[PDB]
């Protein structure tokens, strides 16, 4: 749909309006990543691993490889412990987007891409207050970016 799409860099207390992902296919491969354009073929990886390592740090926030547009500031990430794709907040319904049900006996919500819907995952009822809430997110779209442009 041609809408367009509010980005609030709300920890950076930015705000950018981008559009819609609407291109053809021909511009996948000019101005996508030299990453998004092999995961473009591959949902993230051709073999079923390339390594075993997660070292990182609250720096950067996610951005979605899978239409190009960034969101989760890292406070709305784990790093540490596990640093799962899996979180207790996010920076708004900008460029993600939630449906509620009930589908666990509690609160089960949708969680789909805002400008791509391609899998993603939900939200669920499941931790400690007041963020109880448990998103998780399991799709190729998961690359990181440092915080905006401060790299
Ligand atoms: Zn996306």
């Amino acid at each position: 749909m041609k809408d367009r799409i509010p980005i609030f860099s709300v920890a950076k207390n930015r705000v950018e309006m981008v559009e819609r992902i609407e291109l053809s296919d021909d511009e996948w491969r000019e101005i996508l990543d030299p990453e998004a354009f092999r995961v473009a073929r591959k949902a993230g990886t051709e073999p079923p691993f390339t390594g075993k390592y997660h070292d990182l740090h609250d720096d950067g926030i996610y951005r979605c490889i899978c239409c190009g547009t960034d969101l989760f500031d890292s406070e709305t990430k784990f790093d540490s412990g596990t640093g799962w794709p899996s979180f207790y907040d996010v920076v708004s319904e900008h460029n993600i987007k939630l449906r509620e049900d009930r589908s666990l006996g509690m609160v089960r919500c949708e969680v789909l891409c805002a400008r791509c819907d391609a899998h993603l995952g939900h939200v669920f009822d499941d931790g400690p207050r007041p963020t109880g809430k448990r998103y998780c997110m399991n799709s190729a779209a998961l690359k990181f970016i440092p915080r905006d442009q401060i790299g």
